[PDB]
């Protein structure tokens, strides 16, 4: 199954996620977090395939989030970014940053659920 974690500081948000995703048969909600320190300490626990993640969290945020995963980590989970915040630099940060999608709030849980599955299948080398 792909197993996915969550990071927001928005708590309500998280839980409707993780029922949502949840409810989904090939998928499992594997951690949650919600600031940017919580997702990294969680990240060293847990080994998502799929990482949803907020930009604007107290601590350290996505972005930062981000960097450090790239950084710091040997195994990387597949990032899609998920945030109310799409401004034209944070966009490009954020593919330079090694995410794989980014999705506007607001959303669909349907075409969120849809990108998952296309993120977590995708790479040039054979
Ligand atoms: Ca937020």
């Amino acid at each position: 199954s792909i197993k996915v974690c969550i990071a927001d500081d928005n708590r309500e948000l998280v839980s409707l996620l993780d029922e949502y995703i949840s409810s989904q048969p090939d998928m499992e909600v594997i951690g949650t977090a919600y600031n940017g320190q919580d997702c990294l300490q969680m990240l060293e626990e847990k080994r998502p395939d799929i990482l949803l993640l907020d930009i604007i969290m107290p601590h350290l945020d996505g972005l930062a989030v981000l960097e450090r995963i790239r950084a710091g980590f040997e195994h990387q989970p597949n990032v899609i970014m998920l945030t109310a915040f799409g401004q034209e630099d944070v966009t490009k940060k954020a593919v330079e940053l090694g995410a794989s999608y980014f999705i506007l709030k607001p959303f669909d849980m349907e075409n969120l659920a849809h990108h998952i599955r296309q993120v977590y299948g995708k790479t040039p080398v054979v």
